[PDB]
């Protein structure tokens, strides 16, 4: 079947024909995009996959990059669903392609997805990132690649030749240059590349916009629940180094009282079993905390010429179309992972003292005064001990601090600089959600919908959820083709207005039709984005 | 008429028979309570009036103490009504008495009123402090004295024998000891003395509670729109001195490059025409500001053993009944006096920059960071330039900072220490009010009502206002006799609950019946009373 047989710039491939509810889909899973970054390649910028003979099989999902695996709640769908579903391996630089069966007629727009997992975990192989529905139904050419997370992706000794950092991003950039020079053959338009990701994938998409060289490889961008500018998606060189060598040292690299040879250091590191590194991953953070990750993009003054803050602050984004948004309760999920009093198993009605402590875990960089400021802001002084309030407060400190305000800081900075921005607030809690009611709509629970999982009848969502999904898919693909999530020409009732400095408009993405709103946590985010920082830089 | 003829501990007096709408009233205006504090007596603690021969005439209002007179809006009722209505003079230590005609049967409870005017102005002679209605109607024995304001009342060189400070308070204490030993003769009960005042009079009442010796002279207390503990009702010794000598120096005291003789300094000051002092009164403040006064009670470690803060913080008020309250917009009035953009003549829709400046005038002690904090708190980040919002914000910064939060800090501190406290929010704007609508219910516009001015038909309020007034008078006199503003035994519908740490209950004093509420600006006041201070003590 020529539908499943495609010649790529480096060789032939054989896809597989998948069956989505509305029909058939072509799927080319496992395409090498680079030479496995193993052995003496570990910590190195990726290299273009060499051309192969014969017909490369591409009927299946490849190995997940090497990464920590979540224990915490073993056998629990809520956590497991995020875990690797393929074998772990340093040989994981592959991407996927879904195209409607049969290949489109003309150059369809492409949706390149970037998975997220703190920069330390994640995989395109995942169920919720099943690009079949968006290709099947909205007739889109969808691509999802794997990029090195953890030490392998980001361990860096800034200035070094052999562990220079951000290589997990270069992985994604490489997948992008491949989509450029080969998506054509799948019926995709190399001229309408729309990047889109969640958590650190969103953060990533952000970095592509902030990085010159990534510019020519995409035209539109979506950033769900995450940005390049907050407190957790980048570290300085100094800290990077501090965590590289510290990690090395715990692994015996270098052995003895040796030193001053970054090369020997990396050479040594390059011999340790992958799992040895993952084993010490979490011991290099400088404080007890949540929503903070050990190995993530570093401000090298290369891939990022300066901090994302400085960049979105003075960049020229005068033409960029960008969709951005957030969910009802970003912070909830993270509380179970480390804030005394919280669990998925009870209502986590915490004490005040617990909440006071939470604030220091959740805002680890905060001095005392700054912590005080945060407590002032989130305490309800008519009921400073209501456990239920405290509980939700904790979730807000975390969610606002890491996701919401940073989103809003980016939305506004973008708009003010030229961007056409759109914003939203996912508020629908999936019926199927396995987390406790108290977490409401946790970080990452919009994905099922954007990808169109409710369209699968076996999966069993509600018809509303299904319709909902379709609506969501429609907005995305529409922003994808046009650069406006809006019903074509067809001005079908509710409209989605561009987020603007002055009006500050965003929409409620939920079961009830679009419902425009103004100001994304405006006060709260003024707290965080405007004042808090000066407090911190004083203390 | 023996009704109008009374023998006092120091001589005979002849009252005059006044006619209130509901009947006749005995009125003994002008009773010397002390030896005129003139000449070598200036700046000195008051002395008990010597006994006189014959029949002291007391049919009229005496001279207002020496004080600045408000220009600003000449001929304008709103300001004029506060101005002296008698001749100015250092010889002004007299008090007044109103008793129902004819003298009560049995020992009626007494309401001693303390006028307020920044500690720099004011007089019992004023129209709104007409005690005839409260005596006539509620059959109360009412007393209102004059106390030295300004330099004469408070100029102090702490530690000095001749200008030791707080003498304006000693004036009031002296009036109190007189009520003690003579109110009896007017049918008043020396056993049910209820002090009650507004602005600095409230602040004063506060100081009596905080001062041991004032204790035995009163049993209940009311504090309207003012407390002893805020930012403006007390100064330290050091500042007192700094403003005494600076004032002296501007007046040529001492002349030349002389010095180190406080006595010579005061001696010299004692020769300057009263108006020479008033002339430089306003030049000793340390910063540009509003709701800040030059000469006011000083923390000498005598009349006040320590700051009012420390005192209400550790005092034993376990038995004290205290009514406390505030008006809708305390801060409004003060804005016209010095905050660029405000006037009584336009809507004062200020700019943002104006508001930013306002904040520094209105919170003169604030460092930059602290100012930032205040701006953060009062800015509406969805509309940071809406003039109308800015406008009202300014009024709130001032009103909350100086009156409301301090009231709330006192209410709570009192309650927590044993006091039985009651609280309220006057929200009715008199129909007659001559200030612009934008000031809503300005500092001091409850007085007309408590005193019962609407009962006078000529004055022409509304019947509701009249009824309202009666209600208000009822609460006061009731708190006065019982120590509970509540309808006797007669549980007549809405009840007024004690303000409590835990429930934080207060009531809406307005046209519609009592309406209990919880938390007096709880967040906002947490800002001011809890956090702001630590910010300031850091900066």
């Amino acid at each position: 079947d020529p539908q499943l047989l495609v010649r790529v710039r480096g060789g032939q491939l054989r896809g597989i024909r998948l069956k989505a509810p509305g029909g058939p889909v072509s799927a080319f899973l496992g395409i090498p995009f680079a030479e496995p970054p193993v052995g003496s390649r570990r910590f190195m910028p990726p290299e273009p996959k060499r051309p192969w003979s014969g017909v490369l099989d591409a009927t299946t999902f490849q190995n997940v990059c090497y990464q920590y695996v979540d224990t915490l709640y073993p056998g629990f769908e809520g956590t497991e669903m995020w875990n690797p579903n393929r074998e772990l391996s340093e040989d994981c630089l592959y991407l996927n392609v879904w195209t409607p069966y049969p290949r489109p007629a003309s150059p369809t727009p492409v949706l390149i997805w970037i998975y997220g997992g703190g920069f330390y975990s994640g995989a395109a192989s995942l169920d919720v990132y099943d690009g079949r529905f968006l290709a099947q139904v909205e007739g889109a050419v969808l691509v999802s690649m794997n990029y090195r997370v953890g030490t392998f992706g980001f361990l860096a000794l800034p200035g070094s030749r052999e562990a220079p950092g951000n290589v997990g991003l270069l992985d994604q950039r490489l997948a992008l240059q491949w989509v450029q020079e080969n998506i054509a053959a799948f019926g995709g338009d190399p001229m309408s590349v729309t990047l889109f990701g969640e958590s650190a994938g969103a953060a990533s998409v952000g970095m592509h916009i902030l990085s010159l060289p990534s510019r020519s490889l995409f035209h539109r961008a979506v950033l769900q629940s995450g940005t390049p500018n907050g407190p957790w998606a980048t570290v300085s060189a100094g800290e990077a180094r501090r965590r590289a060598t510290l990690l090395a040292r715990l692994v015996g690299c270098p052995p003895g009282g040796a030193g001053g040879n970054d090369t020997e250091l990396i050479a040594c590191l390059r011999t340790r079993p992958a799992q040895d590194l993952v084993d010490h991953e979490w011991h290099v953070l400088p404080q007890e905390s949540i929503f903070r990750f050990s190995f993530v993009p570093v401000v090298d003054g290369d891939f990022l010429s300066d901090t994302p803050e400085a960049l979105i602050n003075t960049g020229d984004f005068q033409d960029l179309q960008v969709l951005v948004g957030v969910v009802k309760d970003e912070g909830s999920y993270f509380l179970v992972y480390g804030v005394p009093g919280f669990s998925k198993d009870n209502e986590s009605l915490i004490s005040r003292a617990q909440f006071l402590a939470g604030v220091r875990i959740g805002v680890p960089q905060a001095s005392d005064l700054a912590a005080e400021a945060v407590v002032l802001h989130y305490t309800d002084w008519l009921h400073p001990e209501d456990p239920t309030h405290l509980r939700d407060a904790m979730s807000a400190v975390v969610g606002d601090h890491n996701v919401v305000c940073p989103v809003a800081q980016l939305a506004g900075r973008l708009a003010a600089q030229g961007a056409r921005v759109y914003a939203y607030i996912f508020e629908h809690r999936a019926s199927t959600l396995t987390w406790p009611l108290w977490m409401g709509v946790p970080h990452g629970y919009e994905i099922e919908f954007i990808f169109g999982l409710p369209l699968d009848p076996s999966l069993n969502y509600t018809t509303e959820e299904r319709i909902f999904a379709q609506r969501l898919m429609k907005y995305w693909t529409n922003f994808a083709r046009t650069g406006d999530p809006n019903d074509p020409r067809d001005s079908k009732s509710p409209q989605w207005p561009p987020y603007t400095t002055a009006a500050q408009q965003y929409v409620s993405l939920n079961l009830k039709p679009l419902e425009v709103r103004r100001g994304l946590r405006a006060q709260t985010c003024a707290f965080w984005n405007r004042f808090l920082p000066k407090l911190l830089s004083a203390t």
